[PDB]
């Protein structure tokens, strides 16, 4: 069961309702936060009455949860951008393949825009959103050894004033709907359609249908994709506490009652929560007077246990035991794998650094390994394809470095590479960029043509 939850914003009342159901009506008893800012129950022995009772709904609807940057540096931009993610979501509510959409607030690419079909990058002037740059065609799914499939980054179409948002959203969806491949579902996705007809052809059709002309792209840059773990000052006297939740798996573990702690917080919390695209949770809108109260609960429940910057920037998909398409472990492999990476980082004197590292259980790519600096793609039990060369902001697809290897083999490759980066990197140079500059891996410049060797 997966909930429709635009922007990952969930009230404390809704949380308490899902917390109950998770504990009493599912085999696993957990709340699993997903990387598309929503949650999932595993092993449901219905849920819809419960969701519906607190104003929630579980999603042939070929649409997925609409994402929205969760913790913007310019705190006041969230409300507006959130409002638009909600409107786009409702507007699109009832395609060849599933359609994924996001609303992004630079300089954060926490939502990983390049893994999505349609992206609206917020352009603000004087603290007010004035429009969006539209990027179309991202998608990460591939099939092992099938060179007709590929991960692709989204292409820039142009800028549009706020007023044309919904018309443009509708036009992209309908154009993809009509032009999408009408036979092979593995080529139905927008990324394939764009490559077949061309960005300019697709863009012109969208302008025709929307009844507008795109203006030139407005300047925007991204500085990162991680969450802002800990306390950050929001608007007024409000604060936001982002809690790192390993694999987004919320359950009470011996001596770390993560699930109970969150329930205790939801009961005294003023504002609401925000599920992030990094499978974490933000206790949003905490008045200064309440910080100590919230921090005490989070602290004692083990929700604020300090982890390395590395662990904070690593991600894995669900995979076994519940995913029927799983080829190798991901969520259950990540904790001990990062324990090992942490050692490597310490051994090389880069314990304060991080490499965006992701593990996906099979090539479908839910863990977003195809946008990581170091991506692990499951191929069989205990075996993964190792990809290197993405960047910190997620605008480049990592090329396959080694194929079908085991963890010990992976660790050995990384020990050597991290060693070289540690000593040969320029001031503030990321790992992915380093492997490409140092000639360790050739960059993927045009995925549709040079992703596969
Ligand atoms: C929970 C999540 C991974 C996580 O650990 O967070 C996940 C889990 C699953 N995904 Fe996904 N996907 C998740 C994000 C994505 C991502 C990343 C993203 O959207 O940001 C992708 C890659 C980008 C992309 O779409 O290209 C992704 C691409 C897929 C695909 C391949 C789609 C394709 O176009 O080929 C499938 C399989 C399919 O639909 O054929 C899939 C299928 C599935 C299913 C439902 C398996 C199935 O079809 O029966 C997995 C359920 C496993 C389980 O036991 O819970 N999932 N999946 C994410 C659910 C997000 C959500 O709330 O909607
Ligand atoms: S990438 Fe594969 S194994 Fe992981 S959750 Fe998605 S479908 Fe399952
Ligand atoms: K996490």
């Amino acid at each position: 069961l997966r909930c429709r939850l635009p922007g990952g914003v969930i009230t404390t009342k809704q949380w308490q309702a899902i917390d109950k159901f998770a504990g009493e009506n599912t085999i696993y008893g957990s709340i699993r936060l997903t990387n598309r800012q929503t949650f999932q129950f595993h092993g449901i022995l219905p849920v819809h009455q419960m969701l519906h009772s607190v104003g929630l709904d579980a999603l042939n609807d070929m649409n997925r949860n609409v994402l929205c940057t969760s913790n913007p540096y310019e705190s006041q931009l969230h409300a507006e951008a959130y409002e638009w993610a909600k409107k786009i979501s409702e507007h699109l509510l009832p395609l060849p393949r599933k359609f994924k959409t996001t609303v992004v607030i630079p300089p954060q690419n926490d939502i990983d825009l390049h893994a999505n079909d349609m992206n609206f990058v917020a352009i603000a002037e004087n603290g007010k959103l004035v429009g969006f740059n539209l990027l179309v065609g991202g998608g990460l799914s591939i099939e092992h050894g099938n060179k007709k499939t590929y991960a692709r980054t989204a292409s820039e179409f142009g800028y549009l004033p706020l007023e044309h948002t919904l018309a443009v959203a509708e036009a992209v969806v309908t154009t993809q709907r009509d032009w999408g491949n009408r036979t092979d579902r593995k080529n139905a996705k927008t990324k394939y359609t764009l490559e077949r007809v061309g960005v300019e052809t697709f863009k012109a059709e969208v302008e025709r249908r929307a009844g507008i002309k795109f203006e030139p792209i407005r300047p925007y840059e991204f500085t990162g994709r991680g969450d802002r773990i800990g306390w950050v000052k929001g608007i007024d006297d409000n604060w936001h506490l982002t809690l790192f939740i390993e694999n987004g798996r919320i359950l009470d573990y011996p001596a770390r009652p993560l699930k109970t702690g969150l329930l205790e917080i939801a009961k005294i919390h003023k504002g609401d929560f925000r599920i992030t695209a990094n499978q974490n949770l933000i206790i949003a809108g905490v008045p200064e007077s309440e910080k100590a109260k919230i921090e005490k609960i989070a602290k004692e429940s083990g929700l604020m246990n300090a982890v390395t910057p590395q662990r904070e920037n690593s991600m894995a998909c669900v995979s076994f035991p519940t995913c029927p398409l799983a080829m190798a472990e991901a969520e259950r492999f990540l904790p001990s794998f990062i324990d090992n990476i942490d050692n490597l980082m310490a051994k090389h004197g880069v314990s304060d650094e991080h490499i965006v590292m992701r593990v996906t259980g099979c090539p479908n790519g839910c863990g977003r390994a195809m946008l990581a600096e170091v991506g692990l793609v499951g191929k069989a039990p205990g075996r993964y394809n190792l990809h290197l060369g993405g960047n910190r902001i997620g605008t480049r697809i990592p090329r396959m470095y080694k194929e079908n290897i085991t963890e010990p083999e992976i660790l050995a490759s990384l020990d050597e590479l991290i060693g070289r980066w540690a000593k040969e990197r320029e001031a503030g140079e990321g790992f992915g960029d380093f492997t490409v500059r140092a000639g360790i891996i050739r960059p993927v410049l045009d995925p549709a043509r040079d992703l596969w060797d």
